[PDB]
């Protein structure tokens, strides 16, 4: 027993990290097969970031301007192309450490692990959620650009995120591995509004189930609610509306604990209206929404 | 910016995980050079755990009874010895993936990453602290025995913990890599008291500094305190007494922020006496003590 904010083992991703330098800018790249992927702003100087014309800036670069180093060894760049906000540098050597992988575009509310890197070197790994407003609340310093987010299913790494920037509010924005931003963001040094965020209701419910499984049950009550009634409360507290699709994915947790989804909704409704009254759930004094129902099942069943 | 409960990249440790089976019991082992380390209770059946005589149980085992598999390949066991609560199985092949490593016995209040494993396969990684009472609050299911805790300094992995058991209270106990338990615990299926735990004061202060660095400053006040006065408050709230050694290790954070350690103590004193008043600090509604001053400096400076 016990329930932690667990990240995937990062080894398979560590083997893909490289450093990419272009001019005086250095950031991280992801070396999979014979291609290195990195944020296209590696071609910018500080003055370029105000309003970069990436097509013109990239035209001034040749293959030999992209310096790619995998730890201590240098990669030879034989091609370069821009796809959306990512640069793809074709190298003459396939990464011998390339794991089985896929590129996926995750949905808001889904979770993933981030391998924070600097200068091509891994510093740490943490789990986070893609907020409903397509930002992430990560831990990224200058030079963390190019660090990636991923999930792992047995031997396959599904890369879902590449870090690009920090908004003036301190939250983070990035792209899928095809270089498409999550959210309305553009790779430019301009103030940009992130939408109104909400709490991921299905994840809070999943975490309440994890709490019951692991022994924290004080919040269980004698009440029930309906999807309609619960959604009036969810609206008032800036929670995502719960749908039958969310109830369906909570089914395994409802079956394991014997607590009907709408009964757990009534516990969550009471917690929203009354707070925790100085108590904690799974070591938290707030309602946690960074665990999906799948994360709860995986951790509670020991999936490797 | 941003501050997360970050674990070390687990790759170097993943390469050392093996499965160890003896009779009908299977758990994890750590393969470093030509030795595999694992909890000695791998030699017990369920009936043995009530009061095991490990010396007698181990006498019934020979090298060929210890089945060690590193992923898909089998290791040949050429020796076995018990050291405290760990078994050391000498194998005929040195682990080609052995990183530079050390065995360290950590102090209470220090932090480390755990690579949760099942059947020799890594499932996840998380950061935690060794509680002042020598327990850890981890996420461990049956078969997680043998999973290890570690810290990494550039290329060196310092292994500090090997998982052995879950107390009836749901907290976890284990040993250093020489098989000495942290705390008063014995490897037996008997109810065992963990001491009164306390909150790691120096870590809470370090985390308050991380909050100021990352923009959360609402808790800063116009007050100061003394070590003596603060320690009266620490005693009342079951916090560890603060010493000048703790003030000394907070020095870099005090210098960076310009907030004297005793001034931060007065903020912590006010938070203990008044609570958070429905506010949060670094996404938490309670006072976090799983970040050491070194963790805060490392994360705030991007150490790889
Ligand atoms: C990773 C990062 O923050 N990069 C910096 C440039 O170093 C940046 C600023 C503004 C926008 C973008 Cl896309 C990146
Ligand atoms: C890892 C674990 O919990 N092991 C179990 C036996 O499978 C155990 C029970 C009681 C004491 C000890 Cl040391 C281990």
């Amino acid at each position: 027993s016990g329930f932690r904010k667990m990240a995937f083992p990062s080894g398979k991703v560590e083997g893909c990290m490289v450093q990419v330098t272009c001019g005086t800018t250095t950031l991280n790249g992801l070396w999979l097969d014979d291609v290195v992927y990195c944020p296209r702003h590696v071609i910018c100087t500080s003055e370029d970031m105000l309003n970069p014309n990436y097509e013109d800036l990239l035209i001034r670069k040749s293959n030999h301007n992209f310096l790619v180093q995998a730890g201590n060894v240098q990669l030879r760049v034989i091609g370069h192309s821009m796809q959306n906000c990512v640069l793809k540098l074709k190298v003459d050597t396939a990464n011998p450490k390339t794991p089985k992988y896929k590129f996926v575009r995750i949905q808001p509310g889904q979770t993933f692990s981030v391998l924070a890197c600097y200068n091509g070197s891994p510093s740490g790994v943490y789990q986070c959620a893609m907020r409903p407003n397509f930002t992430i609340k990560g831990s990224f310093l200058n030079g963390s650009c190019g660090s990636v987010g991923f999930n792992i299913d047995y031997d396959c790494v599904s890369f879902c995120y590449m870090h690009h920037m920090e908004l003036p509010t301190g939250v983070h924005a990035g792209t899928d591995l095809e270089g498409n931003f999550y959210g309305p963001f553009v790779d430019r040094q301009t103030a940009q509004a992130a939408g109104t965020d909400t709490t991921i209701t299905v994840n809070v419910l999943a975490w309440l189930y994890a709490a019951v499984i692991n022994g924290d049950r004080w919040f269980l009550n004698r009440f029930t609610t309906t999807l309609n009634d619960f959604n009036l409360v969810a609206m008032k507290y800036n929670y995502e509306p719960l749908t039958q699709d969310h109830v369906d994915i909570l089914g395994p947790l409802s079956a394991q604990t014997g607590i009907a989804v709408l009964d757990m909704c009534a516990s969550l409704k009471e917690l929203l209206q009354n707070g925790m009254n100085g108590r904690t759930i799974l070591g938290s004094a707030l309602l946690e929404d960074e665990f999906t129902p799948f994360d709860v099942v995986r951790q509670c069943s020991g999936v490797t």
